[PDB]
């Protein structure tokens, strides 16, 4: 007879990643419903906007709601759990490197997609041109704020988005970042000293291709 957290999403990091990741950061248990492309044909047709990811909120009060568009949930949930940012300049900070994290991720998300033998073409693309200038004002973004974390001295939905964002470039365009821009692989690497509860669930996720 209380509150209930319900994601719901493809077996799949993508979209709903971010959400996984600031819910585990707060320490908020939740139902991690992750369907198989097999079953989705016969949910597709019961969720709202017949997309995911979609979080049903069980209330204090008994009572459902069901979001929509994961990172407009996300930033409520962060603002409920003051990751959000402090300050107007926090908030900003943290919308800074969403939006350059959002247009990283949707470069990266369009490799995925590619064909085997077109692949290669992109990567080279990306790597020569919006890659680095993307990668540029972001890690300009995190030296302003000292290096460690996006807004603030402490994690927040900035840092989650960022550190989901930087996994994606590591998997889908090997060894660039970690040549080109080691103070973003820096920050992948340590981010996880500063959420234990993500170190733990980080090692027992299931592997996924995106
Ligand atoms: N911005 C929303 C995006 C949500 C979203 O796109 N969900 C996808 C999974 S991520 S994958 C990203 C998504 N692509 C797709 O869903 C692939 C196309 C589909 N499978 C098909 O058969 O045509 C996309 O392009 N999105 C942005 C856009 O539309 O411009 C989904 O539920 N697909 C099931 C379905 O539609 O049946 C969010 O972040 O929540
Ligand atoms: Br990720
Ligand atoms: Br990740
Ligand atoms: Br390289
Ligand atoms: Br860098």
């Amino acid at each position: 007879d209380k509150q209930h957290f319900k994601l719901w999403y493809f077996q799949f990091r993508g979209r709903a990643e971010p959400i996984r990741l600031l819910l585990t950061c707060a320490g908020v248990k939740f139902e991690d419903y992750q369907f198989t492309m097999d079953q989705w044909p016969t949910i597709k047709p019961t969720l709202p906007g017949g997309r995911v990811p979609l979080l049903d909120v069980t209330g204090p009060d008994g009572k459902l709601r069901r979001y929509q568009e994961s990172m407009a949930i996300a930033r409520l949930l962060a603002r409920q759990f003051k990751m959000m940012g402090e300050t107007d300049e926090e908030y900003y900070l943290i919308e800074r490197i969403i939006g350059e994290c959002e247009d990283l991720y949707r470069e990266v998300y369009t490799i995925f997609r590619t064909p085997q033998g077109e692949k290669e073409a992109k990567i080279k693309e990306f790597k020569e041109n919006n890659g680095p200038t993307l990668l540029k004002l972001v890690s300009e973004s995190l030296e302003s704020s000292g290096g460690k974390h996006v807004a603030g001295n402490r994690i927040t939905l900035g840092d989650l988005f960022l550190f989901t964002t930087l996994t994606h470039v590591m998997e889908t365009v090997p060894g660039f970042l970690e040549q080109k821009f080691p103070k973003l692989h820096e920050f992948h690497k340590s981010l996880p000293t500063s959420c234990s509860r993500l170190s733990e669930y980080l090692k027992k996720r299931a592997k996924t291709p995106f």
